[PDB]
């Protein structure tokens, strides 16, 4: 079918916990953007607890009409909370400099064990498990023999290219994981750093399953609202794919 | 004549600082701010730079339609800067340990020369000095003394009560606050704090100017926009005013 959107709200938080307020509310843009087509809901919980709570996660799996993909980092903490949370998706991400590459994905090729681990407890609570790697062919590969069913490729370098010439290798880069990930049987996603003037050329990709996109979304969201930033970069994304 | 409607654009650049990109842009925020109907645009540059830069500062300068008010912390550095900018309205705020009170506001009365000579030089530049004081009556004395011909009132605690009787109680010292800064000749502000919900019974107060809010239009911006975030909140303010 089409290619996928999955709202991140993290920085709705990043606002609210600017202040120490209740608004705010990443569970209401979460609510509003699904009203407003957003096939899934992000939300990261960091170690750091830097925007999202507990409590944002909890009262998202009361309330969402969609589906939660939660991002985490490999701790025993996260794992656990996500054994009682139980999301529909879920996906590793690196917070330590430990997991961390160069470029910023999570060093699933490094840590494959630790990563095993966590994907099959994760299955086993029935989520649908990505990891966030680079656009590396050797990132690609290791996540297949993790068993892990999907991964999201790294936009950042992409989306940080200065001149045009860059932005078309790394555009070229994210274009090759795509084939390499669906050629192993993976599901393939992306989205960081994507915004409303970058989007198109990543969601015209053959193959990409879903960008889950979040920043530039809630950034935009302060000019039109929730509603109409989520609609429009659904828009986007879909007369793109076509 | 009416209330006046100060919108500060501070916790926009709180999220871009967040990613480190161009957007959301502040001054776009001011711009649709001024164009919603905002009387003025309050930017506090912080000796940190949290959030606001010096480039959001000039390039405010250059594009504003209506007014700057200028919140800053009284260093050497911060009032040449100011002086070259030369806003139309400033606002001194504590940043420091020293000029901090408990409640929140500067301490006017432990650095009254240290303050007045703040006020003479921005007074030189032109710009109407407005302090950001509690409303406490010692404060509010020392600010005539300097020759300060505006005051800010924190209104946190009156926003930050959890019962009703905390409230009431909180909104009587801004009422006496307000009462004694006009006998003494002064302008007198409020809005720090302030939200939707609890906005106009300040709103309604006798002799209250303008009201300064940034954080609560922020936030409530990313469900409508700004646009309608700051027509809003001036609806609400003059119908309680009046």
């Amino acid at each position: 079918t089409r290619i996928l959107l999955g709202v991140n709200i993290d920085h709705v938080a990043t606002l609210r916990q600017a202040r120490g307020t209740r608004y705010p509310d990443p569970v209401k843009a979460a609510l509003d953007a699904e009203e407003a087509g957003a096939d899934g809901i992000t939300v990261h919980l960091r170690e750091d607890r830097r925007h999202i709570q507990e409590r944002d996660v909890r009262v998202l799996k009361e309330v969402l009409q969609t589906r939660m993909n939660f991002e985490m980092g490999v701790t025993e903490e996260m794992l656990a909370f996500a054994e009682e949370i139980r999301p529909a998706h879920s996906c590793l991400v690196p917070e330590r400099r430990e997991e961390l590459t160069t470029e910023g994905g999570l060093d699933v090729a490094g840590q494959e064990q630790r990563i095993r681990d966590a994907v099959r407890r994760l299955a086993a609570v029935g989520s649908e498990v990505s990891l966030f790697i680079d656009p590396d062919p050797r990132q690609i590969e290791a996540s297949a023999r993790v068993g892990a069913p999907a991964i999201e490729l790294h936009t950042g370098r992409y989306a940080d290219a200065e001149d045009p010439e860059e932005q078309a290798r790394e555009l070229q880069r994210v274009r090759e994981g795509v084939a390499l990930g669906r050629s192993l049987g993976l599901i393939v996603n992306a989205g960081h750093g994507l915004h409303y003037h970058n989007v198109e050329p990543v969601a015209a990709i053959d193959g990409i399953n879903e960008l889950n996109i979040g920043h530039a979304i809630v950034a935009h969201a302060l000019f039109v609202g929730f509603r109409q930033a989520v609609a429009e970069m659904k828009a986007l994304m879909l007369a793109a794919a076509t």
